[PDB]
């Protein structure tokens, strides 16, 4: 048995891993069956609804349909940071800042890197920023997400 | 009652929230009345004074006068990371890396995003980097900042 | 005595400090004498070996020979984030996302910044991204790294 705060932060870490893998099943497994994710536009401190995802199936579909799939040699990193945690009994609230970066790996030349090529080859770009607010509750073996709010600080377009 | 380390990390998280909101009163409330912030130039491992802020009023004014206000649809994210915490009784020292990013949201067109527009619209740029060193002490309900050092790893200009 | 999770996260923080200082001795001191670092190419979920560093001397040399030295007024920040920690008795595993940024400070003009110059002067660029997986074990005074895996999500070139 580890500290509740660590178990809760572990859930957040598993969330980012699933996010960057675009793994709907790993993502959904972190939530209570009936949990909702409210995604909102927080530019200028607004609270305009982008999408409300009700239940695990809705979450699974959104992992595919609401963010770009990774094309060849692409990845992402969801840099969650500055967590604030308040635990009161069997419920907790976690607020974290987040910033998502796109990662695009250069193709490795068949003839090798030319003389004078050093360091990472590719592009890393910050592509989203905002805050997560998670409500968690206990389960027998740890903690699960019972509700989540995603606040975006850039406008989000869907094609 | 939560672990002291969590309460201390919660203070750091409230600091970043106040920083990015440019909220002088939320910022000042995290400090003991008489606390000082020493802001220093650490480029090349120097320790050249930029500003010494003595007491809450000085801190409040600096929130406005030492960093850019957010113009329309602008925000920031203070990405604190890699904390090291040492608690000895009723005092603690916390060292964190920090990197501040500017966020500028694009204006949403009245006619909507044109067909083929996907993802976040705007610009995110890393604009400061360094380390924070906080000295904290206990109060009845938790922990407060009794002293802080801000080390910048880029030169800072003030107009 | 602090919580084991804090002591373990403190090791990670000392790792980033040593990394950014390019301090081989501070880095090596975090590892058991016989520890290995496996550095691997994880682009596309591969696991292709880049380098295997066996023991402290190998680690010390790699701090110099496997990443760029800091030239004048240069620095870096190793932004570790989203840790997941599992402790089972006297062993622990820690997985963290990481992103390294290069920092290049502008030279300060002898005549001072021209009128209208505001904010940080220089360049901050994301230059590496991936995951760290550390195995730690107890020692009398805390925890040491017994094995480490570094997974890079960009191809790495060595000249």
């Amino acid at each position: 048995t580890m500290a509740d705060e660590t178990i809760i932060l572990n859930v957040l870490g598993q969330y980012t891993r699933a996010h960057d893998r675009r793994d709907p099943d790993a993502m959904a497994a972190l939530f209570a069956p009936e949990a909702t994710i409210e995604i909102v536009d927080a530019v200028g401190g607004a609270s305009r609804s982008i999408s409300r995802l009700e239940g695990r199936d809705a979450i699974r579909v959104a992992v595919r349909q609401m963010m770009a799939p990774h094309g060849y040699r692409a990845w992402s990193q969801n840099v969650v940071n500055a967590p604030i945690i308040v635990i009161e009994g069997d419920h907790a609230v976690l607020d974290a800042q987040f910033m998502v970066f796109s990662i695009l790996a250069a193709e490795v030349p068949d003839g090798g890197w030319p003389t004078g090529t050093f360091g990472a080859q590719g592009r890393i770009v910050p592509i989203e920023a905002g805050q997560y607010r998670l409500t968690l509750r206990t389960v027998a073996d740890g903690w699960v997400i019972s509700a989540m709010r995603i606040e975006h600080r850039l406008p989000m377009a869907f094609g």
